[PDB]
């Protein structure tokens, strides 16, 4: 298992048909995980599965710009389990990073961050074994 919090290097940043895999296991009673693609310190794209914001489960999306969280994105659709096993793909299309986890199509996040070449590392964190962390030209 790779250790958690985990920084996969994207190297020149994201580009348009860039494909980002995250393969990994829920842990049991699993509170929250993270993806951070960061342009330096700001943070392009967070991804974050919330198993329990008030007995509900919820992903939280969002931009992080010289230090300040912006306008959060929600989506209800929840295909994480605690204790399983899971495939997160996040595909760079052109306006947006469209996201499906475990061959589903999950959500799409249009890009704040305008400067993909800069967005030059994924961190990975949160409540998970990370079993690998890739990434491929389609
Ligand atoms: C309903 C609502 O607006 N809740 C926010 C809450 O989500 C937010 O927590 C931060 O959210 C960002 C994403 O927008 C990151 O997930 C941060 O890790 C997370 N920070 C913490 C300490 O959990 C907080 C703080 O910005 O503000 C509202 O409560
Ligand atoms: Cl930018």
């Amino acid at each position: 298992m790779l250790i958690v919090p985990y920084n996969l290097p994207l190297p020149g940043g994201v580009v348009p048909r860039m494909l980002i895999t995250i393969l990994g296991t829920v842990k049991p009673n699993a509170n929250r995980i993270a993806l951070d693609f960061q342009r330096g310190n700001d943070v392009a794209f967070h991804f974050n599965p919330r198993f329990n914001e008030n007995n509900r489960r919820v992903i939280v999306c969002n931009t992080k710009l010289d230090n300040n969280w912006g306008r959060e994105e929600r989506q209800s659709v929840f295909p994480f389990e605690s204790g399983k096993p899971f495939k997160i793909q996040v595909l760079v299309e052109p306006d947006h990073f469209k996201v499906a986890v475990n061959d589903a199509h999950l959500l799409q996040y249009n890009h704040r961050v305008k400067k993909l070449n800069e967005i030059s590392k994924l961190g990975i964190s949160g409540d998970i074994d990370l079993t690998s962390a890739s990434y491929t030209m389609i």
